């Protein structure tokens, strides 16, 4: 039996961002994905211009109503959200998660709190109470606890403070460590009982590829649904992101080499061992 | 260098149809896909009810304008279309193909002519003049030449008549052969110089899975872009569709087992040799 994730993110026709970065890696790992596209744009916004449009917040919920009407919502094992442009879209995600958990009480919500008036406020004040897992980057974690974080102890303490508000797991998808060499890319994952740090090479780019955070959350969600332990899912995520970003760097590209490097999403060749962060 | 296909088809959030059937298999085979979603529905229409909506025809072209504005249209190696609900959407596909070929004269258009007033007429009267390849099923082929087809000779003759109008290749994605056993599923591919017949087992279903034709066209497009000969692309398509439909049948499912059977999209275990159809 194949697991199912409802992924509620942006769609771009060209390139990779949002669902265009997240759906294929999760499928390639062996998990089904129901992509609810909150927008359809020609390309991601870091090119500086794009065409297309967003669906409205009520239409998001209506799509999930349709899935419910054909009897499929109990099959949803997880909900994943990432960048949302408006608080109205975030409210629809809340409504959708409630509907999914009513149909399947075992379902969990993985909120990647990517940070219009009200959207930072929504992610900080409201989403922790409904998310089973959150995946902030370093600056998003600082906003979630309302203070600066520069040590590993401060990072773990902050994650545990956020966990006390509801989430059972915090994935710091990029951790800044003032004591770490500048050519290393650090990550951290924390639960009530566990804390794991990990590190991969940082590849240099003139402009940062879009979608690395979306890929990170997607691989972690898929490996978790496939039954990995916290540490195993974390290490596979670190290694898979390493493989894709390395391949992007090696080819001198800007858009992630997701299709070209797909074998190493599923079976990364270069592995990085996590270490105890507590 | 990875090839790129612009795939202009429906999107369904749950299940597989249109781009939800076509995008993942092409990516899994090693080709990039730019999905231009003509609609976003909750699920495919053979459940009998759905929610969601279509984008308008002008918005389709505007998405491609955006890709052109960031300089990417010369990278498009093929355009793929399948089911279109309105002649206005079909006209937008025509406009898009013209723009793509202006940016890249080597690009080709693969029209799966899935058959509102005017859409059969458009596919029969207008699309042959612009499509480099068409993938009708048996009844669509009969409509394209305006007569009944029951022998293999009649099928090859009909394909060659259609080729004389413009297309260089006709993939009959399901060929009805009155002389073939009822538990066989036949296909045919014809060019000016070649004709290949092939056959796989027909798996019995209470209701036919949606997306088999979309999967067929997608695998054939991807294998062609990867450099396969006509016969090689045809055989890989036959074997990959066999693998997915067999896995769907074996699990007693209705929606195609695309993710579960993905290894056999790329490397089918059971192979069927084509034979000369001329
Ligand atoms: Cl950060
Ligand atoms: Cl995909
Ligand atoms: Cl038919």
């Amino acid at each position: 039996m194949t697991k199912n994730v409802l992924s509620i993110q942006s769609h771009v026709v060209f390139g990779h961002a949002g669902n265009s970065a997240a759906v294929f890696p999760m499928r390639r790992l062996g998990v089904n994905v129901w992509p609810l596209n909150t927008v359809q744009f020609s390309n991601h916004t870091q090119y500086g211009h794009w065409t297309g449009g967003a669906i409205d917040a009520t239409q998001m919920v209506e799509l999930v109503d349709g899935i419910g009407a054909i009897g499929m919502l109990p099959r949803c094992d997880a909900v994943l959200s990432g960048y949302l442009g408006t608080p109205e879209q975030a409210q629809s995600v809340l409504e959708i998660v409630k509907a999914v958990k009513a149909a399947n009480p075992r379902a969990w919500y993985f909120c990647d709190p990517v940070m219009e008036p009200g959207i930072q406020e929504f992610l900080v004040r409201t989403m922790p109470g409904v998310a089973d897992a959150m995946a902030p980057n370093h600056t998003e974690l600082q906003r979630l606890v309302g203070r600066e974080i520069e040590t590993l102890e401060e990072a773990v303490t902050a994650c545990r403070e956020l966990i006390a508000r509801g989430p059972k797991l915090v994935l710091v998808k990029h951790l800044l460590d003032r004591n770490s060499p500048a050519d290393r890319f650090n990550m951290l994952v924390v639960t009530e009982r566990e804390a794991w740090m990990g590190q991969r090479p940082l590849y240099p780019f003139a402009r940062q590829p879009v979608g690395v955070g979306d890929l990170t959350s997607a691989v972690f969600v898929a490996r978790t649904l496939l039954g990995d332990s916290i540490r195993a899912a974390f290490e596979h995520t670190l290694a898979a992101v390493n493989a894709v970003v390395k391949a992007t760097w090696q080819a001198g590209r800007y858009e992630l080499e997701l299709v070209a490097a797909q074998s190493e999403i599923a079976q990364p060749r270069e592995w990085f061992d996590a270490w105890v962060g507590d």
